[PDB]
């Protein structure tokens, strides 16, 4: 069954909103096959935005506090993450609706990051859930 | 009053979400005009789908219980196609829709509303005949 | 499995509570197994309430379930007649129902209090024979 | 710390969505810095009203707010929606989840920093 | 018709509830008569929990009330000022009030307790005339 | 500060409900510390109920628990043992859970009461070092 990785980023778990996301997630149909709260190191951190290297500030922000990790499962999941998730810019691109469009303001603070394609899932969760 | 057929399909019943659209229709401002829990016979389906002449879709429909109702109000019929959302779930409906919230596929959306005033008054008249 | 009937009244509809109360039904486990909105007869009204023909607020009790359309459900599931009792909440919404229940969350007066779900085994026979004879 | 007004009209106070739509205003992070609910008087509403009614604003009691936060006049507009609640305001909104029409669709955000500067001297005259 | 005095304390300001609790109240079939967001001054402190006056955190409840902004409103309706007491849940948020209640949903402890509703029609008739004279 | 064990069960996974749950924690003020969707192995499911072991019902929690994933969680905060029982709601869903509460709410019967939360000092000091040896 299709899967992606699904993070909540330090903002999301400062602002209490760890439950808010998973249910909005599991009301879509799609299932946690994964869960974990955890830190993240600075060597995991620049292996996840390796895509961006040419980036330096997703290092530093991903690492000031504590995420969620998951993996998500389910028909269509990879899209449907993103869909639910809404685009990068809360205000100016993501949707009502989504995850961004209704509870952020800023691209740098906006919550939540699920894999973009079945490649980038495929290496997400290699990274965050070797052995998954 | 504007008047459009909604459509619960088995999927929808399944999932526990019959409360959930029927509270997005009457928090919308729409009223349940009519409303009943059936099975659905394989003649009404070929009717309800007569635009669609397929086999999935009246397959699905009649694999299980719905819940059909008559929604009445101001720009019913185009406010209830708002709040279902487009016909995938995914590539077409949008976020804060029934479909862009709950579902995954098109094969399993939920739910359906009467795509305009002709397709209302035949959806209902087959659905709810006598209303 | 255990069945109950469960009533949403013409205040219930009016308030556009209907998907609210369905909702809660549906959360807690249940199914609903049968589902209609009606108009209510007097003859149905005075045997739903046969057993409060003895009390002085038997009248106004015939008279509002007959006043606008009615939902009536089977609702079915492990405990289904003590688990509706449990979410619809006492009688009088705010002395007797709990916070967190149908009538504790949306109500203020015994004679709209919204909802109705059977209170016993031998109620539940009875009402669901009732407003639902093919059942 | 860029600041716009929000009005919530009497079609939304009559619905009893005071508090759905606040709640939508503190869930995307903005805070109310202001807020009382009044009536509408003719003076008032007209000047209100310049740019662009008169009848409906002062039929019942609204609801007036600051919200204050970062990029708060754009959030407020994306919040509440396009202005026709079934052609043009997303699902997901204010107008979107709960209007029907254009006459009855429930809230107004300042629409830039000039008319959020102009409506809060306004309606919050020393805020 | 029956009113009363209900108040959004700063920490219901500061969680962002203000609407999660008007909304609770507007759900219950109440009507928001009265709102104002507004700083409190020591000598409105006193009065309002003047009958607090015996109590060892006398002095810290007043501390508090002025440490931010409050939202005053007045709420209306029929049992009004039990529906909010029952909406709003007991003054411990753990070990009184119950599960469904403004308490026993956001609060954990006495000091940081979100809301309150007056306890009484002479308690809502003071209060009120305290908060929004003229109402 | 303040730590309690909370877990919830196969039937809460099983029945979407890991968002719903965790987010009634988090409104209620608390935070969450650890978290971790894991398998239950044997001998954690005989150490976990270990109290029970004289119980007619001991066998069936233990098959059940490790029937399929759980979520285990750290949750922390100003009287977080006792405010996760509020929470969760006594042990019968219908019977003894308030409405409002996890068990209340969402579920029907004792088998399957989709959460627990630790029931004393003792036992969260207990339970977290059996679940998180390193926290």
């Amino acid at each position: 069954t299709e899967r992606t990785l699904v993070l909540i980023k330090p903002d999301g778990i400062e602002r209490q909103l760890i439950g808010e996301i998973i249910s909005r997630i599991e009301r879509k149909g799609l299932t946690i096959a994964a869960l974990q709260l955890r830190t993240v190191s600075a060597e995991l951190a620049s292996q996840h935005y390796a895509e961006h290297e040419g980036f330096g500030s997703l290092l530093e922000f991903i690492t000031s506090g504590p995420v969620v990790a998951a993996i998500v499962e389910g028909t269509n999941a990879i899209a449907a993450v993103r869909q639910l998730a809404g685009g990068t810019d809360p205000v100016q691109a993501a949707a009502p609706g989504t995850i961004r469009g209704d509870f952020a303001l800023e691209t740098q603070f906006n919550l939540v990051h699920g894999s973009d394609s079945a490649e980038s899932a495929q290496r997400e969760i290699a990274l965050w859930f070797p052995g998954a």
